């Protein structure tokens, strides 16, 4: 029993707006969280 567009539509209105609200924030905040994370907690290791 397919669908059509509004079951869904209401995930394709608020991640519309998702964007915008965290555009340009994606690659400074990583930044920091890059190298800590490579030393502490040590994801690989011997």
């Amino acid at each position: 029993s397919p669908l059509g567009e509004e079951m869904r539509d209401r995930a394709r209105a608020h991640v519309d707006a998702l964007r915008t609200h965290l555009a340009p924030y994606s690659d400074e905040l990583r930044q920091r969280l890059a190298a800590r994370l490579e030393a502490l907690k040590e994801n690989g290791g011997a």
